[PDB]
């Protein structure tokens, strides 16, 4: 593997063929609270918009994911509560090494540029379907976890 | 916007001081067939294993994320079905601007490197959370999906 690049959140290097971008990992944080769900907006150079997130962020060195998440949730909301790991994925094994570990969040605590957005997680699907708001794979998988095991 | 790289599937620009992979849009396909989700699996250079995916792909010149989700399908898994459009998301909107678009097969007719891997979601889940197995974004879609809307 040869470099052709080393940033700030980013290292692009070449194996070959293959264009390959290595990046630091992230964390998210699933959090509902009387059937809404956290998400956060932001400005994104990178896409020229702000799609619908949840609270998410590089891990830090020194850390590990859950200390992470609490730092994020912290940081970008002001709050804190019990965490729980609930599973991580490659955001795009085809070009970059980015894993996200998504952690659940309850019993929310107040502690304390970045939009707090409290919204129903149907509400934001329904919105996205409309065309009205755009969804990064933390907002949608936030969404897509609520609909599967949290209506109880 | 300044660019430092452009290759295969990525540019690597500068937009002041945000570093920003300008990608390809990508497909993805969510199929379920008798209780069992059809995951496929391929070497990824980028993060040195092989994690459980869906069929996708880039989006050719002159293709709809629709065709493109066709040829996928067809291309990795030799199948066709009815595809309907489900809703879209950004891998990660903080450094790319890579965009996915979600498709759902139903009726699949078999019309005709990767690895076919027919898995029940409950069980790709399960093995995930042993560490046995790790997962792409568009695989965890896939998965919250399925126990989200599938389990009818
Ligand atoms: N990281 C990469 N850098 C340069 N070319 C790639 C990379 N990954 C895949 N390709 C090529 O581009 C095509 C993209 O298809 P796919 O990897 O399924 O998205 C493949 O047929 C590969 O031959
Ligand atoms: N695309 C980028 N290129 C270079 N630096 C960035 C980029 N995006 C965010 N940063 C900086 O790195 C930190 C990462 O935090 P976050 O964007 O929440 O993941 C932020 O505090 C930004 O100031
Ligand atoms: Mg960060
Ligand atoms: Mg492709």
């Amino acid at each position: 593997r040869t470099y052709l690049y080393r940033g700030r959140i980013l290292n692009l290097a070449l194996e070959g063929r293959y264009e390959i971008v290595e990046h630091k990992p992230a964390v998210a944080v699933i959090a509902l609270r009387e059937g809404r769900m956290l998400f956060v907006r932001q400005m994104r150079p990178a896409v020229g918009l702000a799609p619908l997130e949840i609270p998410a962020g590089l891990i830090e060195p020194g850390e590990d994911p859950l200390e992470a998440a609490r730092r994020e949730l912290a940081e970008e909301t002001g709050l804190s509560g019990d965490l729980t790991y609930l599973f991580s994925y490659f955001v795009s094994p085809g070009f970059t090494d980015e894993k996200t570990h998504v952690f659940l969040a309850e019993n929310l605590k107040e502690v304390e540029a970045i939009e707090v957005v409290w919204m129903r997680p149907e509400e934001a699907l329904e919105r996205h379907q409309r065309g009205e708001v755009e969804f990064s794979a933390t907002g949608l998988v936030g969404v897509l976890y609520y609909h599967a095991f949290l209506r109880g």
